[PDB]
């Protein structure tokens, strides 16, 4: 939403004594929170896939423990193509569901570094300035990537 | 606490793709000016031995060229060198408050940010904090524009 980052947030971002993990843990719960969503996830590009980074909706036991090889998913063609997708599914396991999910790149001009994703279990569309609010998130994440990645191992 | 006083595109630009770094500095200024009720604000980052006026709110825009402070010359000339920033309040005829405030890294200071009232008065501890904050966005427009452009 409009004015929704509190200044600590901001700046916990940028500011460098935090590392990665405790970051994106704080802004996958934010964002979950802020879009009322069930669950929101962040994955990054390692190797020929994507693993899971930080979660707001899985236990934090599975941080290290899920990757979707590349093309693989939905996830997997987003951290491909780079071109977000968001989608609501029917869905039906036999037995005598209607979920939503946004999945949305982290990347720039030169390649994609990772994927976050939201999924709610409600069949509920995604309005436009709700991706606007994750395109932005998608940015501030890429740009904790790029300030610490760098300026640190090279800096 | 640190109250929701900031904005989206703000942010955004903060950080954006083809935003560019005087235009963003140029509203910076303008923000801070606004918020901390200050009758100017004014950004100088560095150049070899003196540091350059970058962004003001408060001059005439056309200024940006031209203010140039030698690293051991004024109170801001001192924030520039050592680093750790100064504020003063002066008494003086009329008066004035100020706050130089360094733009810096671990290693490195990469410039001043500056705020003077006429008025006399002395900046709260909050104050401070927002404009450090600021001070750190400022730094990593900086900070991403040359890991851009100088290292591509
Ligand atoms: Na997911
Ligand atoms: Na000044």
């Amino acid at each position: 939403h409009l004015e929704i980052i509190s200044l600590e947030e901001i700046s916990m971002l940028v500011s460098s004594d935090f590392d990665l993990p405790e970051v994106l843990q704080h802004v996958t719960a934010k964002v979950a929170t802020q879009l009322k969503v069930s669950v929101c996830n962040i994955y990054l590009r390692e190797g020929d896939e994507v693993v899971l980074a930080a979660t707001h909706g899985f236990d934090p036991a599975f941080i290290g423990k899920i990757r979707i090889k590349i093309g693989d998913g939905i996830t997997g063609s987003v951290a491909r193509d780079g071109q977000y997708i968001s989608l609501s599914r029917a869905s039906q396991d036999p037995r005598y569901k209607y979920n939503s999910m946004l999945s949305f790149p982290i990347g720039d001009k030169k390649e994609v570094y990772g994927v976050i994703n939201l999924n709610t279990t409600s069949i509920r569309s995604f309005h436009e300035d709700e991706i606007y609010f994750v395109s932005i998130i998608a940015n501030l994440i890429l740009t904790a990537i790029k300030l610490r990645q760098q300026v640190a191992s090279s800096r």
